[PDB]
């Protein structure tokens, strides 16, 4: 085969892989710390995302939506224009359970938290 692989590494690796877990132990491993982390040269975005598919980073739309910097109010959109048809993938919560522990939890949050504070400001606003 060009591509197969058993349940406990198919759905375990997709489950896990799509889900949190997967992503949770490679991006946590590979990363190392997920809070924290700034890479110059890249497509401009793909990784570190709560749980949202690696998409939306256009061309022309860089500037304009990577306004975060100044107007870091205007990106208010990026999240009020396209959000609302992602904002009913909701149920990820039961597969997104992880996001259960740092709701629920919150631990490697709160900590990078104060230097995030720092590294960037906090002026924001997340929902
Ligand atoms: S940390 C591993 C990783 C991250 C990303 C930039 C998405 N990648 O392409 C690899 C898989 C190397
Ligand atoms: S890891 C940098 C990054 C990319 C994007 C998905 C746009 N983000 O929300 C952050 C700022 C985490
Ligand atoms: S589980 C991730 C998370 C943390 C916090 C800031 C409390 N949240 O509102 C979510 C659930 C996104």
């Amino acid at each position: 085969m060009s591509d197969f692989d058993t349940e406990r590494v198919s759905r375990a690796v997709a489950a896990a892989l799509v889900g949190p877990g997967g992503v949770a132990l490679v991006v946590k491993v590979c990363a190392g710390l997920p809070g924290v982390i700034h890479t110059p040269a890249r497509r401009g975005f793909f990784r570190c995302n709560p749980e949202r598919i690696q998409i939306g980073d256009w061309r022309y739309e860089v500037a304009h939506d990577g306004r975060l910097l100044a107007a870091h109010m205007v990106n208010g959109i990026v999240i009020a224009e396209d959000a609302l048809i992602a904002e009913a993938v909701g149920p990820h919560l039961a597969r997104a359970l992880g996001q259960i522990v740092c709701r629920y939890g919150a631990t490697v949050i709160p900590n990078i938290n104060a230097a995030i504070e720092v590294l960037g400001t906090g002026t924001d606003y997340r929902f």
